[PDB]
């Protein structure tokens, strides 16, 4: 469910992961 | 998802204030 | 829940940390 | 679906940071 | 939310009139 | 609640506080 | 709201022509 | 209330004040 | 309402034929 | 009351004053 | 309004064609 | 009343004038 | 109404069958 | 009344009239 | 109405198969 | 009446006559 | 209808499976 | 009479004959 | 069903085969 | 169509890893 | 039906027939 | 249309290659 | 009605005669 | 419309085909 | 109406008269 | 408008094939 | 109205008055 | 407008047909 | 209003003042 | 606007023929 | 507002201060 | 922005004419 | 915000300045 | 961004007159 | 963000170092 | 991208006027 | 990602190197 | 691509600083 | 794909193979 | 085509560096 | 398709054919 | 066309080199 | 069609015809 | 032109190899 | 129409006629 | 234009040979 | 219009009167 | 200008055919 | 206008004027 | 400018015939 | 502006003075 | 420039025809 979104939060650990990055999308998108 | 924005709003807080921009902006879209 | 409007006004801190531009986003959503 | 997203935390958990970026991606979509 | 308004209209009193402004417009999507 | 309508006529202080801008705005919605 | 409409007719008296001219119109958009 | 229309009708003094302008307009609404 | 109506019937008898085309455009949306 | 229509009737005067067609437009919603 | 029809019907005996043109559109909108 | 239909029917006379052809709309609605 | 009903049949036997097309109209809108 | 159906039957005549078209339309409802 | 099911079958039965086309999609509204 | 079904499947005879095909529209609604 | 419903079921033995398909799509109606 | 329904099984012969599908269609519905 | 996705995940192998490149332009889709 | 997703997770079993790729991009598409 | 798609996987014999290639345009819409 | 899908699937058997293409292409359409 | 396609197949034939081509054509619209 | 594909159809059996050629495009356009 | 087609496909007559041209670039939009 | 195109099929039937030409680019339009 | 295509005809009259090349021009419209 | 369509198949009618073609061209803009 | 066009038509008095020209730059417009 | 237009039309009586081209190319523009 | 407009026009004194030019060239804009 | 516009008039009021064409220029824009 | 127009126009000082020059450029724009 | 340009129209009041052309130039773009 | 413009004032230091030039030039974008 | 205009502006602070110019010269792209 | 221009800051090292060069003509793009 | 950067950053390391300018060169394309 | 790039690196091996030459030319693309 | 640039990564990896040159060179290209 | 490519790799046989010559000129283009 | 580029590819395996090299400069241009 | 390119592949026959020659200038187009 | 191409390609027939090389060219502009 | 060529093929004959070298120079452009 | 090719044809079939020449030059520039 | 091609065939009389000449100048151009 | 061509191929009608030769040499710019 | 044309054409009096050469000369352009 | 070749017309009225010399080769250049 | 022609014109006095010469040099530019 | 214009034609004013000489010349240019 939505805890996804929780694990964006521990996915925004690195953008030159572009895990944060694609995270941010997903926030950009959530 | 409720608990989603009480971890949003803990992003919010979160130390490194990316995260917190991340936040806000995913707060945006809800 | 919409609490996170006045985490937002805390994020409204700072637009050279885009916390508040993101937040001026949220609230351009909110 | 819920454990789609379920095994997208754990692509969020894959050891390959390539897959969480996906997974992010795929959760952005979702 | 209405509390969250009052909050805005303390955000229309916040000495920084940038925030009366984004105030203003978190009011206006309200 | 909506006396932030109100709010808005003091708002209405001043368009280069674009505070006004943002008031009228908001009145471009309310 | 009513009342707000009685001030919004207020802003109809209001001296600078401006905010007769956004007082109108957020008596437009009701 | 609706007065708001007979002010809209006061307000029809003056398209280059555009408080006729914005009351054309509220009453291209009403 | 029916007396804003009829103000606006009034309005089609203002000598100013520029507010007889506003309060006929009026009575459109009415 | 909807005598006004019969004020678009004496409206339907003039649509180089427009209050024809203001009142064609008002009979184009009535 | 059955007058006001009635009426209309004396629109659609206007010796102004451009009138019974107009009436028989209202009267479609009736 | 819907004796206007007839009276749609004497304005079928002229769609160069348009009155057969708004009564034409009329019955595009009647 | 019937009888409107009967005046449109009537329509349909209008030697001009472009009454009729328009009779039959009519007649599907009843 | 509905004897229009049977009308319409005769208003099949002919698509090139539309007094069909008309009819199959007002069958199309009917 | 009943006969004018049976008016519609003998359409049906119209040697004319385009206005039995017509009559099943008639008694298709019906 | 309802034996009009049972013309309908004696019109479901041809689909390039569309009397299938209407008659199968009609059994779309019946 | 029941016998409605006997022949549609015969319809359902229509050696034209596509008659059986429109059968059971009109008992779908049904 | 709801035979029909077990008829509908016997029309879960084939969706390729599309005669399953609408029976899947009509137990859409039963 | 969405089990696709954890088949994408699988699919996610490799995009030199570009099945994972594939799987991320369905994820990119999902 | 869901055998057809299973069919495309077949497709993304298929030994051609070209075929994978083709269903990726089909799942893709669903 | 949509085994048209397992028809393309069989068409994704040959992308010198281009039969695949159509097959994974196909695919590119399906 | 299915029975089109159908042929195009018969056209996708058919001993032309180059029909089987056009018939994915057209596949691919639909 | 889309036997036209089926008309295509046989149309195409020939793309020297282009009623392939145009029947690809046709297919790359249908 | 479905006769003007039927003319069509015969323009694909029409002995030009050149004929042939433009009645698959046109009925590409279809 | 579209038995304009069938005009066209005798305007396909000659295309040194173009009028065929004209048919086709008439096809080349229907 | 459809006599339009009645008389641009009687333009088809203009002894001088030149209009026919201009008559079937303009149902090229139509 | 459209009747001005009529008159296109008629400025059909002469391309080297150029009546005719605006009027093919006004078909190169309509 | 079509009264202005009336005026510009007027001005078709204009002895200069310089006019002639300028009004063409108008009605090839409308 | 449009009645300029009419105003064009009289300003087609000479394209040696090129208020024709103009006016018919202008039709060239509309 | 159509007052501005009404100056246009007054700029195409304007006895300095030069302003009625000009006013003619602003109509264009309009 | 356009009033600007006739401002132009007022501006169309002098093409030697090109306060007309630039009249004309607003009008070639407006 | 309007009142730009009726500074921008005044501009065309600006004693200076070089004025007056930038005005007329900058309104040209607008 | 478009004050800079008056401050443009206040720009407008002088053509040696090129501040004019650079006024007349962002008129030349705005 | 708006406090931009107040501070393009504080280089417009910047001493450097230079900086004036830029400042104007920038509001140009802007 | 955009306060690199201030950056640019202040990189409007000296055009000797071109970083003015580049400064201007950059305003010669922004 | 935000933090690349800030690094920007640090490179508009660096030591070498060459990088300020530079970077004042990306600023321009940017 | 963009963290190259902060690599390009530091290959403005040198433009004897043109490591600078090639940066400042990517910082000439960037 | 962000590797393809990430490796052009690495190009910018590479102790061939010939390569670091051509890297620079390339990520001034990108 | 872009790994080419990477192999771009490799081709930089050597430009009196010009093999870096066409590299840097293929990043002088890339 | 990606194959075809594994190929031409292929013809990077050819023992004749000529080849490699021309490869890097069509890499180039794409 | 493509595999001209590699196809033009074998054509780089030899450019005292020229057709490896010709092979990197359409590497040139390709 | 691709199965020209085959012919090409056979024009590549042509005994002549000379068309070897006609065929490489003609996949060249394409 | 393109089978002119086959064509010129036998047209590649003799250069002292110059067939082959204005065939390879053909393949020079194409 | 297709046909044109066909009858080039007769011209490539042609008994006469100046017009197969003359046509050739031809087919080297198309 | 390009029915041309063929008559530049007939054109053809001869080169001491010069008709043929127009007609290789227009196929020289064809 | 194509009656101008016509006749151009037919000047190719000009009695004198010059003409034809001329006329296939005519035709070489279209 | 280009009727003075046909002009120019009738100017073909004479290459002593170089009307010809100019003719074939002419159609040197056309 | 057509008109000016009209002239010019009365200026080869100009029994002066040194006029005609000018005339014609015009039409060749034309 | 272009009736300087027809000023050249009565220029084309004297050639020992050279107004006629001038003229022929400005044919020579037009 | 139109106006200025009115005047050369008028030059090519002018009275020395060396004026209209110089007159048409100005027109010449126009 | 070019009224500078007119000056020309004038200027046009004295080609011993050359005031002409260079009048019918400016000419010949103008 | 146009005031540089009118100075040139004060210069075509200026008592010394050497200047006027000049000024033409000037003007020539322009």
């Amino acid at each position: 469910d939505e805890r996804a979104v929780e694990a964006l939060i521990k996915a925004l650990k690195d953008p030159d992961w572009y895990v944060r990055k694609a995270a941010a999308e997903a926030l950009g998108r959530i």
